[PDB]
């Protein structure tokens, strides 16, 4: 009569991206509180996490409709204004593109930090 | 220029709070849903709809995005998910929220041991 096994989607996706890039819990805690650094082990994790959610493609191009789709109706205009300052992405590789995007988001709206 | 601690906002926590509030959903109901026990009541089913839409898993016309959904599921569960989504999509029901109820019941009948929480 058993209850199902309950899979925490987010924790699965985070887990899989960590083990792929050698990312430590410490590093993801740093990102979770707004501290960014341009180190592949953590920045490729950020690229990986976004990709898992279809927010980016295999080149770290942002899907704007899906990214705006993460946020409530009340924040759409602020997000679009940040997206007009930070997109299209750019950098040396997929990981660096996401570092530069995360840094561009932080300085454009420094008072809030949005995490998955 | 100079770094200041930002107010940190957990999107998933915020989504749950807004959907709860928008659909008159109690905490007890949310807990039932996270264990996989469902009722065909709007305060539950529209809450599920609201959570899914917040991740572009569905649109605002009860159309589900299979590619997005597959991207979130664990590697354990890819072959099974494609088989279950093959049987359960496209969605079907009397209204937006009921469509998601039928999809949830379809998933459960087809894979009784698997359930997902956001
Ligand atoms: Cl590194
Ligand atoms: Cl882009
Ligand atoms: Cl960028
Ligand atoms: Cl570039
Ligand atoms: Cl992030
Ligand atoms: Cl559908
Ligand atoms: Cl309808």
């Amino acid at each position: 009569w058993v209850p199902p096994e309950v899979f925490d989607l987010v924790a699965e996706d985070k887990a899989r991206c960590m083990s792929e890039h050698g990312t430590t819990q410490a590093q993801i805690d740093d990102v979770d509180k707004g501290n960014l650094v341009n180190e592949p082990s953590i920045t490729c994790y950020m690229y990986c996490l976004l990709e898992a959610f279809s927010l980016v493609d295999d080149e770290a191009n942002v899907d704007e409709d899906i990214m705006l789709g993460l946020l409530p109706d009340q924040l759409q205009e602020r997000a679009q204004s940040v997206m007009g300052k930070c997109l299209p992405t750019s950098g040396s590789d997929n990981c660096n593109k996401i570092y530069n995007l995360a840094k561009c988001v932080q300085e454009s709206a420094p008072d809030v930090w949005f995490v998955i």
